[PDB]
């Protein structure tokens, strides 16, 4: 069956793992557990077709700039995550978008910009700011909360649809 090679990228602590674990395992990882590199494979049905999600959950670590080019080369779609209560994570996601485009030699890579932790009150990134960034890359912006599950399936399934209809 069709496989979708999804890669979840972004700064440390934005919720890359919590989002993936919510999607695959249906619960919220409410603990400190930094990632090295984890892979999740799951058969799902999206819009009436069986497919395999192969999800690579990456490290936010800025020192892993070597494994980073490699997964960017092989990935098909990227969920580019920042946290809406962490302005520095929003500025960091710019560098991920640019690196993907450099490594893939393409301005047309399936991507979704994800503003995570939308359940938290202390928002410092306004939605319009993130919409403008997404629009400059021609990609959707979707807000999520790995805690409440708001937007989680929307974000991942939108990324699949961006690939599928590419
Ligand atoms: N309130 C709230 N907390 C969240 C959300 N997503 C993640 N968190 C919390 O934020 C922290 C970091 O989450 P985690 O998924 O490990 O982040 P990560 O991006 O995978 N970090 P790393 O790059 O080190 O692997 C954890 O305490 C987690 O419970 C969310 O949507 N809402
Ligand atoms: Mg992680």
């Amino acid at each position: 069956m069709t496989e979708y090679k999804l890669v979840v990228v972004g700064a440390g602590g934005v919720g890359k793992s919590a989002l993936t674990i919510q999607l695959i395992q249906n619960h919220f990882v409410d603990e400190y557990d930094p990632t090295i590199e984890d892979s999740y494979r799951k058969q799902v049905v999206i819009d009436g077709e069986t497919c395999l999600l192969d999800i690579l959950d990456t490290a936010g670590q800025e020192e892993y700039s070597a494994m980073r080019d490699q997964y960017m080369r092989t990935g098909e779609g990227f969920l580019c995550v920042f946290a809406i209560n962490n302005t520095k994570s929003f500025e960091d996601i710019h560098q991920y978008l640019e690196q993907i485009k450099r490594v893939k030699d393409s301005d047309d890579v399936p991507m979704v910009l994800v503003g995570n932790k939308c359940d938290l009150a202390a928002r410092t990134v306004e939605s319009r700011q993130a919409q403008d960034l997404a629009r400059s890359y021609g990609i959707p912006y979707i807000e999520t909360s790995a805690k409440t599950r708001q937007g989680v399936e929307d974000a991942f399934y939108t990324l699949v649809r961006e690939i599928r209809q590419h």
